[PDB]
């Protein structure tokens, strides 16, 4: 499966999700691509650097490059996963043909909406906070990708 998580801008959670997914992945044995994004991003920067620090005490170095969202991404993921309904439906705005693809993080994996809520200019304990979150879905979410033929 190709699978891709947005943010709004690229440089926090999306990029956290990111990586924390293919740690999990490669610990499980799940095959998977793992890509992300922002609505509004700039391709212009990195992650943040408290979402870098975020995930080095994790052992997991967070070297990204931020990507606004494209149709060569849109069209070639099998599931996109938003961090707010706001994100959710200012994607299929842009990208309408493809809003079946697109579900929260946390409606996909837990059944019922809710949103990972934005730390951008917070702490490196918010972030901190967001990774363990996120942590905890994508753990959730590689075992439910398993049970995906894709």
């Amino acid at each position: 499966m190709d699978i891709i998580f947005v943010c709004t801008g690229n440089t926090c959670r999306s990029p956290m999700a990111e990586a924390l997914f293919k740690s999990i992945a490669e610990r499980e044995g799940l095959n998977v691509n793992v890509r992300s994004a922002g609505v509004f991003a700039s391709p212009n920067g990195k992650a943040t650097p408290h979402a870098v620090e975020a995930l080095f005490e994790k052992h997991i170095a967070l070297n990204h490059v931020s990507s606004p969202l494209t149709e060569e991404l849109m069209e070639s993921a099998d599931l996109v996963l938003a961090m707010t309904h706001q994100h959710k439906q200012i994607i299929a705005s842009q990208f309408g043909r493809y809003r079946d693809k697109v579900f929260t993080l946390k409606e996909y994996v837990t059944g019922s909406h809710g949103d990972v809520l934005d730390p951008f200019g917070g702490s490196i304990d918010i972030y901190k906070q967001t990774r363990d979150e996120l942590e905890e879905l994508l753990r959730q979410l590689a075992k439910q990708l398993k049970k995906d033929r894709r």
